[PDB]
């Protein structure tokens, strides 16, 4: 597993300022995160935005305080000291784990001088950055790193995520049943003969390593209230590991018929950015869907593992652009010549060309969707790359 | 009568949006957002205040070609820099072209929550008084506004009074030339006129200010996109400033004639998909150069006043309610007994009852749509509102 990092810090300090900057749809619209993938530093690494959650702590960034690999405890150098700063410090000085004491807004300063006050944190070496320029960000990072040191599986390893109430005990049990789950982090079964994994691990930074360690994630739903913030930002982060997908919308029994198509539109609607991915209508308690379920695990799975032969992927790709030719440039014509696979699991086509610097987004819709039905792609979120 | 605009000038990272938000927030924040996602806003309705005015954000354009335009159209500008940080270079040469303004400008030293030694330092930019304040926590905030204000001081038209509003280039100055130039229609910011005896109102490069200004000064706006491209951020954000206003609408497809017909149902799908909030409006689909589909606006410009016009006696409220009710129960179950209108442009309906705390999203849509189709409330944006 590859660490978690916290950020921890009064209001105002820089957090999500510092967590976009180190993780860097539909119009108008920004997707909200308070969790993603770490992109700066040479590892890979989860970073949680405690401010996301919520003068005393949070119940979630307290626990976030157990159970990340590391904090950085966020602090205002511009300011001074606020005594809010000096309760948060007594609570993480107590931390088994590492806990990086970040002096924030420190651009074109005096690094030593802004860390004067903080060395009565008792916290350590105050490490001077700026969140908003980068001044001393990867540094800071790469020193984080320094602790933790850095194959498919011929069959699908998949993880049960999802809000807390939604059925995952409940249909992780109807999956594997009392035998079976009394032997449990990985549990190998088998159905009709074919080979299976669950992962067994509300815990963002779980369900964050679920993720990680699956190659299908089964994301549930409670099909009897709205689908929420929680929801989508679990589905989101699964949507940025490039995942693959099947979504189980259950408790399917509880809904009447006249409410079906109006659940159904609402899901749609709310969950668009799931459109690569099959949904299935179960009820884990009556035990109903879940065929169906593994049936789309499977497809998922491969998917994701597919190789493409690159005349396979040209020919696909010269029959759609020859059906509808790509948006013209204001003025110039851009020219779709080949393709090929730049990436597995999820796979990425790369199509090379001339002029292919402004692309609409729904030319690009339109690919997407001609090779997911050429290869059968449903359940991988499949990502067109244009070389420039 | 025009209200006031004033404009938020800064440096990145000085705390325009914070400031922004403080300024234009809503304690029921009426935006029809998904779960996961924001609305991102740069402009909107001024809320702190004794009187009305306009807030630009200039923060969303990234000094900048918009930006300066602003500068010159506001009504006044506040300056915000960082009291914490100190006096940057750049702070510096934004002075040397505010200095300049023929109105009002406004230095807002920011984040002081040591008002005396923030405002030596600024003096230096020679732009008048300093304002200490705390865009985040509010510290001075209220009187800067009021200060502001203290220079401007503080009936439905019979008929619909419309506004072509839409980002640059979709075809507004040609589909205004089309509208006074088409078969039925008979001939200082409105121009007045007929078709088939009743009468209307027209009101007459790219200026957010303008738009605003458009908005207001209308009862029924129609918005105008340009169908041979992709739905842009810009395009919502003026349709979202609209709907914020509770303004009546129609849309107006634009560039119709470009679009081939396989390409037509991709195109129709793309629009309803990212202007979702606008289902509450109908949609035309219309080649302004071409001078077709122009004759349907009139009737849907009427029915969208008629609509945002509407007084719904309390019974037919109430009976719609019940009916509602009756037929589809609320998903502890709420008890919802009677209604009746609390708002005009756009109508209100207010819903009496117990339990009515937590309605659903989906449910609230259900009433919404029941209350559009027996009323016949397309085009003004119809919301319901339960006293708990
Ligand atoms: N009607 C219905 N209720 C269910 C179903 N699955 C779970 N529930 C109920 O949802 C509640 C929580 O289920 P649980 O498996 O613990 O959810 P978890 O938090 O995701 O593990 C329990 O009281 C279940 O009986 C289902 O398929 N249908
Ligand atoms: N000067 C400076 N300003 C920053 C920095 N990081 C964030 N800000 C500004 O701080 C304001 C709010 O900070 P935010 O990131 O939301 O703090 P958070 O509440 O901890 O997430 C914004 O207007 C930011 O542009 C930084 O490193 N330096
Ligand atoms: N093909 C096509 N072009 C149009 C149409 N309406 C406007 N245009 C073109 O769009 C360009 C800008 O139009 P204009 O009315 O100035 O857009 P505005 O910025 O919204 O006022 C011009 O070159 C027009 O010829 C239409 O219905 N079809
Ligand atoms: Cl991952
Ligand atoms: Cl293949
Ligand atoms: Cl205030």
């Amino acid at each position: 597993m590859k660490p978690t990092i916290a950020l921890i810090g009064r209001p105002n300090v820089g957090k999500s300022t510092l967590f976009n900057r180190l993780t860097r749809d539909l119009p108008g619209l920004t997707r909200d995160r308070h969790y993603g993938h770490g992109k700066v530093g040479s590892k890979p690494y989860f970073v949680i935005d405690t401010g996301g959650f919520e003068h005393e702590m949070a119940k979630q960034t307290l626990q976030a305080v157990d159970e990340a690999d590391a904090v950085v405890f966020l602090v205002d150098g511009r300011t001074g000291l606020t005594p809010q700063d000096k309760i948060i410090a007594d609570r993480l000085r107590q931390s088994p784990r590492p806990v990086y004491l970040a002096v924030n807004k420190g651009e074109g300063g005096d690094r030593a001088v802004l860390a004067a006050e903080f060395y009565e944190l008792a916290l350590g070496e105050p490490h001077v950055i700026s969140g908003a320029h980068g001044d001393g960000v990867y540094y800071l990072i790469e020193e984080i790193l320094e602790n933790f040191p850095e194959a498919d599986a011929k069959h699908p390893v998949f993880a049960v995520i999802g809000r807390p109430n939604v059925g995952k005990s409940t249909l992780v049990n109807a999956i594997l049943g009392e035998k079976r789950v009394i032997a449990f982090i990985h549990i190998d079964f088998e159905r009709e003969g074919k080979p299976f994994t669950i992962i067994d691990t509300f815990s963002v930074i779980k369900a964050m390593q679920a993720v990680e360690a699956a190659n299908v994630a089964v994301l549930v739903l409670d099909a009897q209230q709205d689908i929420a913030d929680q929801d989508a930002t679990i589905a989101g982060f699964a949507l940025e590991a490039g995942r693959a997908l099947v979504v189980a919308v259950n408790k399917w029994d509880g809904i009447s018929e006249e409410r079906r198509e109006q659940v159904k539109r609402d899901i749609s609607r709310k969950l668009y950015f799931l459109d690569f991915a099959k949904f299935h209508f179960i009820s884990a308690l009556k035990e109903r869907g879940i065929d169906g379920l593994f049936e789309s695990i499977q497809a998922a799975y491969n998917a994701a593992m597919i190789k493409m032969p690159t005349p396979k992927i040209t020919r696909v790709l010269q029959t759609a652009v020859g059906r509808q030719q790509p948006p013209r440039a204001g003025l110039v014509r851009p020219k779709m010549r080949y393709a090929h696979q730049g990436g597995m699991n999820p796979p990425v086509i790369v199509v090379h060309g001339n002029s292919l610097h402004a692309i609409s987004d729904s030319y690009t819709r339109y690919l997407t969707q001609t090779f997911r039905k050429a290869f059968n792609l449903q359940g991988t979120p499949l990502r067109i790359q244009y070389n420039v």
